[PDB]
């Protein structure tokens, strides 16, 4: 039997609740955190390139225990340039129930697990907000983010200004809108990095002491969005350990100590030490994606 | 923006010469077995386990350079239900969900096709066929077609399948009641079985002939014995796969000989003359081409 096919406008229509999709998340990374004791089954990423035409194929299957779930996320990336799809399987028979679209649960998924992260490690006193880019991600974290917490200034700034301050009047509560990344930074509670720089633009030295950082772009061990000083001297968390130091270039160039996984935190395996500068840095995982498609299935098929 | 799907009958409908078939999987084998310069991008096979309801979930993907073309095919085996995926290699669009059973039968048919023509030992008169499910009968439908034998003997361990299997049949089928009546003076030997211990052994096997294990997929199973695998000269589609793969091989410590691509290559000999296994795994770039052929047809 052929599967149902879920578009990205009818995925939008089944996840338009961050309170619906933050539980399982935070039971999803708690469960990957205790490994072999918790029920996931998230393999290595495996990417074919294709050289001819500057791409490249990923594979991302999970299983979780804990919701009876089967996926796998397809996803390309080409030098819009990051395209997704999830497809989701009876556990049960093997069955091909769904093939649905990928970018909107990818976008909805990072902003979800960001909030989750700066629930637990955003210091006393959080006032001040700060975006460091302006695209999809940018997006979707301001939308969950202003609607989780409540923050007296929200900042941004932007590689090129004009997007950030069309970002800026085409959603709906004020931003500042920051000639630098140092502007944007200096007095920020919470920090935002969704950006495509591959080296350092936030520095350590600008940091407010305790501030929280969301660190979610560079998603290459040659990239960095984070300098040295930042990474070292903050605790740094991150949501998969092996995935960190084979992909994050921020944890292997700056040589930093991983903490923590959110995971941990979530379980009490590990304290969330919001009183210090901390760094999120966010790869994206498997069981997320899961998670979010299991979500909009279970949505559409019934209600 | 939405991808087509293509039900398994549509993809039958467009799978219907096994000529047009045969061609591009003999240069995907041979780019395969060239190693980098062939341009075959096909990673290690990601498995996971779904213990719950004892089953696992298999993920293949591949680029060729040759072809040009992206896929990823998604297989539950719990029998077996796969799906392929078909990109736009120049875009990362997703063109096409396409059923992957019908794909996988026709696409392990031919490849055990192109190793007969290469490995049969002269004067081959007689085909065996050891199983009648689904791999049996596209197995059957390519051989009558690329080759001419003089008879076509089965064998299945439930007997009232194999009568079943040479009444829907366009031709004559000796049905056997014994694996050993079924191999004795056969050329050529295709075994598809649901055994999980040797049923074929070296003994009953005319010394020359050519066997297709296509069965006992698991590093734990095995359809053929001892003396077959070690006396035999061994070729396979994926020397990586079988060595991790195949019970057959590991079981009896058995040194594979060459990789099928090596011998369409000229890299390796057809040594036809000696007694010779094809043990088939199955490869990423092999239902490639076949989904490829079939997204085109449906295309056209
Ligand atoms: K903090
Ligand atoms: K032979």
């Amino acid at each position: 039997r052929a599967p149902a096919f879920l578009s990205a406008e009818e995925v939008q229509d089944h996840l338009r609740s961050s309170s619906l999709l933050i539980p399982p998340l935070e039971a999803a990374l708690a469960n990957f955190s205790k490994g072999p004791d918790g029920g996931v089954m998230q393999p290595v990423r495996t990417v074919v390139p294709v050289a001819k035409h500057r791409g490249f194929l990923g594979v991302m299957p999970a299983y979780s225990a804990a919701e009876d779930a089967l996926t796998t996320k397809l996803v390309t990336f080409y030098e819009p340039s990051h395209q997704a799809s999830v497809l989701l399987f009876d556990p049960s028979n093997g069955s091909l129930l769904a093939v649905m679209d990928g970018n909107v649960i990818t976008a909805k998924r990072t902003a979800a697990v960001s909030a989750i992260a700066t629930k637990l490690l955003k210091p006393p006193g959080s006032d001040v907000l700060c975006i460091l880019g302006a695209g999809v991600q940018a997006y979707s974290h301001y939308e969950i983010f202003t609607e989780q917490f409540s923050f007296k200034e929200v900042r941004m700034w932007n590689r090129t200004r004009e997007n950030a301050e069309k970002f800026a009047s085409t959603v709906q509560g004020d931003v500042r809108v920051c000639s630098s990344v140092q502007e944007a930074v200096t007095g920020a509670d919470v920090i935002i990095t969704v950006t495509m720089a591959t080296e350092p633009i936030l520095f350590g030295e600008w940091v407010k002491p305790g501030a929280h950082i969301n660190a979610v772009g560079a998603s290459r061990p040659d990239w960095r969005e984070l300098d040295d000083e930042l990474m070292r001297q903050a605790v740094l968390y991150v949501d998969s350990r092996e995935a960190a130091l084979k992909e994050s270039g921020d944890v292997l160039l700056s040589g930093a100590d991983i903490f923590a996984e959110l995971g941990e935190v979530i379980s009490g395996a590990k304290p969330a030490h919001c009183e210090k500068t901390t760094v999120f840095k966010s790869l994206g995982m498997a069981v997320e994606d899961l998670v979010a498609a299991k979500l909009v299935y279970d949505s559409w098929s019934s209600g």
